[PDB]
């Protein structure tokens, strides 16, 4: 043998989990049966006759991409059932055989080097079908000739000879020439895909395009917040490929792996709720079926999983806490359902392990100034921001997916409590896409896919314990502009709108809320103290409204609570309503089955032709229908100020004071002064300190914030960037933003 087979049967493992896969374990064994199934549907389909003009009907056609590397998938997907102990087809030489003439029959009627490495789906050619022969092959390896493996390998060293892309292709391109490597037995080559991974967008943290930034951020296509859809692409691939490596003569030697180690603490850890990904950084995978938000979290979490397999102290040991509490934390969805033997095998032993505790649950507001994206963590519940500038898009739709995306990315909020299903369980092919939670529109009116023209999208964090995030509203396909704050504290958040203006005719509305409901529809719900009826298909208007709660879907953890200073029209429905993915995804594998789920959408309507109008309302998660009141009758938010040229609110129990400049003039709000475009947050503990973060969420001043706050101050410290002008009467100093790339200042004052 030689350090090849080692490293074959390295990845043979990891494809199915071993010889010492424990087939008594009960989730393997579950998992193992589905496998089989699928695999004997698929073997009992197939078209056996030498003179066949495909392998399976339903996916004829060898020009065509998607069908062909769906036809690779199931022989993959054969493959596996026939080699993984356990299955109802191991060993199988019949189905084994079947497979190989399979791949045969494509090799001389499909897959070959007489067709373009370009034709539509490059993608499918290059890196999706190479994907899966590789493993095929990798699999029955010992069944495979050498005549067979090279029409398989050659093939494959046609579409894809080298490493040359960004981001997710790169690493796809890497582990597509790395298992070829590892097969042919091509230390060059192998090599090359150890190599690969220090290219641009991996590695490397991008301060600008494709890749993970030092922020925590992680982009893809230029301008797209992508780090739960292409970015959990890179994190499983670098993952399998590193691991796979690890410890070999190709080991992963890049000092820069250790970026590797932050992408899982600062772009995953803080977008996961209780087993779900966050779908505003899923780009256009949302439309995608098979990939709700549990589903690609519990992808994210066996990529943490597979690198505590080789990581180094303390991280393998923090990877495995963290993971084990995910998996722990999902009751929507079963961990060890869909993801791989061998991610079920290595997680059990994690599970099962009484000297591994779970981490603790994140507990923070974190600032992803590089895409447009923000977030508060807290106990019971977690709220995602997704936003949209001159920098990142609005949403992202090619090859026919994601067609509804138009405000998933336009000032949307995103609550995650204790209905774990609420954006699963076919949510994107049946909510209403013009009204997305949060977003300000012209009444069922869409919007381009493309970036805006305000830099002004960002905000600050006051050392990552609260937060104020905003963006400078102008859509481009009508007219419509407004300034849109949200203000981040500890049990609830307040949005507020101001200069809501427009010339395009159309009614234009503010999105409070938009909730899947029960299966029934009839979750209560409560306005200034009285039950509104909890029929389906009922609208309704709500006139002078104080406070509205709505009932979760879980008898408790999911209860939504929504104060309105100074009182609001709401305009509302409850409605079921009927879609299918085929509707937002229009590819050929996509199922039309029609599904219906209930919604409660709430609204405010500015009119048509708005001038200067606004809003504010404040999100009370997790509260009962007394404790809403009780809020109301004596709230802990205070709204400053809400004009065009400065929003702020104040958090009274917690001395908090939030505020956005839109403009750069000298503006004031309560104790803050700024006289450029800012986003400020300052922390009074009564005559003893005054704390205070500023950002330039514009991330294009090339000088300086100058700030004064109405304190006299003793002393104080800063971070480096900030200089101190004057401590008293009042505070003065000025932040230097060249080049900060939306990130927060801070400085702590001492008060006397
Ligand atoms: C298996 C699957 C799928 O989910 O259907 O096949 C299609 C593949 O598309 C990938 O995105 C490609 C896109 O298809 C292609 O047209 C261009 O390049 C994109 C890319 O950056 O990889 C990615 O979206 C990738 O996730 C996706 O995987
Ligand atoms: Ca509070």
């Amino acid at each position: 043998s030689d350090e090849f087979d080692a490293l074959r049967i390295k990845w043979a493992t990891l494809l199915t989990g071993g010889p010492a896969l424990d087939p008594a374990d009960s989730d393997i064994a579950a998992r193992t049966d589905k496998l089989a199934q699928d695999a004997n549907d698929y073997w009992e389909d197939m078209d056996l006759s030498s003179s066949r003009t495909y392998i399976w009907y339903a996916l004829r056609g060898n020009g065509t991409s998607d069908n062909v590397n769906a036809v690779y998938e199931r022989l993959r997907t054969m493959a596996l059932a026939a080699t993984t102990v356990g299955s109802s087809l191991y060993g199988n030489a019949d189905l084994k055989e079947d497979i190989l003439d399979a791949l045969d029959w494509l090799y001389v009627n499909s897959y070959n080097s007489t067709r373009s490495r370009s034709a539509y789906n490059w993608w499918h050619w290059q890196l999706g079908i190479p994907m899966s022969l590789n493993d095929i092959a990798v699999l029955l390896y010992d069944d495979i000739s050498a005549a067979r493996m090279a029409t398989y390998m050659d093939t494959i060293d046609y579409f894809t000879p080298s490493i040359g892309l960004t981001g997710a292709a790169r690493a796809w391109q890497a582990i597509v020439v790395g298992v070829r490597a590892v097969i042919v037995k091509d230390a060059v080559k192998l090599a090359a895909a150890r190599n690969g991974l220090s290219g641009t967008g991996i590695f490397p943290y991008a301060t600008g395009g494709d890749g993970f930034y030092a922020d925590g951020s992680f982009v893809q296509h230029t301008t797209f917040a992508y780090t739960g859809g292409y970015g959990s692409s890179v994190l499983e691939t670098t993952a399998n490929l590193m691991y796979l490596l690890s410890g070999s003569t190709w080991s992963v030697s890049d000092p820069n792996q250790s970026n590797v180690w932050q992408w899982i603490y600062e772009a995953y850890r803080p977008l996961l709720y209780k087993g779900a990904m966050m779908d505003m950084v899923r780009g256009r995978e949302i439309s995608r079926s098979y990939a709700q938000d549990h589903a690609v979290g519990h992808g994210i979490v066996a990529s943490i999983v597979r690198l505590a397999q080789f990581a180094p102290a303390p991280h393998a040991a923090a990877f495995k806490q963290i993971a084990k509490r995910v998996i722990q934390e999902d009751t929507f969805s079963s961990f060890y359902g869909d993801v791989s033997t061998d991610t079920i095998r290595l997680a059990k032993a994690i599970v099962d392990d009484p000297s591994i505790a779970p981490a603790a649950a994140p507990n923070l507001y974190k600032q992803y100034a590089a895409m447009d994206r923000a977030v508060l963590q807290r106990p019971g519940f977690a709220l995602g921001l997704a936003l949209y500038s001159t920098r990142i898009s609005s949403y992202e739709s090619i090859n026919s997916e994601n067609g509804r995306g138009w405000y998933t990315g336009a000032g949307a909020t995103y609550l995650y409590n204790q209905d774990l299903a609420q954006y699963s369980e076919d949510y994107w092919p049946t909510v209403d896409a013009y009204r997305i939670p949060g977003t300000t529109v012209a009444s069922g009116t869409p919007i381009a896919s493309g970036t805006g023209t305000s830099s002004w999208t960002g905000g600050v964090s006051l050392a990552g314990q609260y937060g104020a995030s905003g963006m400078d509203l102008s859509y481009g396909a009508y007219n419509l502009s407004a300034r849109k704050s949200w203000f981040m504290f500890d049990d609830e958040i307040v949005a507020l709108g101001s200069g809501i203006s427009s010339t395009a005719g159309i009614p234009i509305e503010t999105v409070v809320d938009n909730r899947k409901l029960n299966g029934a529809g009839d979750n209560a719900w409560t306005a200034n103290g009285a039950a509104l009826s909890t029929g389906l298909g009922v609208a309704q208007t709500l006139t002078g409204v104080n406070w509205v709660h709505l009932a979760g879907n879980t008898a408790d953890g999911s209860d939504i609570g929504y104060y309105f200073p100074g009182g609001a029209t709401l305009q509302t429905k409850r409605e079921a309503r009927t879609g299918t993915w085929k509707q937002i995804n229009n590819r050929p594998a996509t199922p039309s089955t029609a599904v219906t789920r209930n919604y409660e959408t709430m609204w405010i309507d500015h009119g048509t032709n708005p001038s200067g109008a606004s809003y504010g309302y404040v999100l009370l998660p997790n509260k009962t229908s007394a404790q809403v009141g009780a809020y109301a009758a004596d709230p802990a938010i205070e709204i400053v100020v809400n004009t065009s040229g400065v929003q702020s609110v104040k958090e009274k129990t917690l001395g908090l004071v939030g505020a956005n400049f839109w403009t750069d003039t000298t503006q004031t709000a309560d104790l803050i002064t700024s006289n450029k475009k800012a986003s400020v947050m300052t922390r009074e503990i009564a005559d003893e300190r005054l704390e205070a973060s500023v950002s330039d969420p514009t991330q294009a001043n090339n000088g300086t914030i100058a700030i004064e706050l109405a304190r006299s101050a003793e002393g104080y410290s800063a971070d480096p960037g900030i200089t101190v002008t004057q401590l008293a009467p009042t505070i003065k100093f000025t932040v230097n933003v060249n080049g900060a790339k939306g990130k927060s200042f801070h400085a702590s004052f001492q008060l006397g």
